């Protein structure tokens, strides 16, 4: 139909705009330390720990499959990275630390997209 046509265009948009975002926020990240997911070869207790890890490459997949349906599911994901990274790692750490500075600073990218979201619509 032209209704599922003009749906799918919307997702196509969505999907632009958050490629964007995810750019944005990789970039406070210069150390890459969200990069890639956790090895369990090198973290072989991982998921005793962390129930569902996430990264910028797992997100990447998604996002290019189309499967981020609206900003609230993509902003799961990012906090995903950022919470289990602060559980994981002590606050004394440079992990630990890094993940503050890129929730501090995704912020305000978050900010403005959930504006242009709701804006285009």
């Amino acid at each position: 139909s032209m209704e599922q046509v003009a749906m799918e265009l919307r997702l196509t948009e969505l999907t632009r705009l958050l490629r964007s975002v995810l750019d944005q926020l990789q970039d406070k990240d210069p150390a890459r330390i969200f990069a890639q997911p956790v090895s369990l070869k090198e973290v072989p207790d991982y998921l005793d720990h962390i129930k569902h890890p996430m990264d910028f490459a797992t997100m990447r997949k998604r996002l290019e499959a189309q499967g981020y349906k609206n900003l609230h599911e993509f902003e799961e994901d990012f906090d995903l990275i950022i919470d289990n990274c602060m559980k994981y790692n002590a606050r004394d750490t440079v992990f630990y630390r890094a993940a503050v500075r890129l929730r501090d600073q995704g912020g305000v990218v978050l900010r403005q997209a959930r504006r242009e979201v709701d804006s285009i619509g």
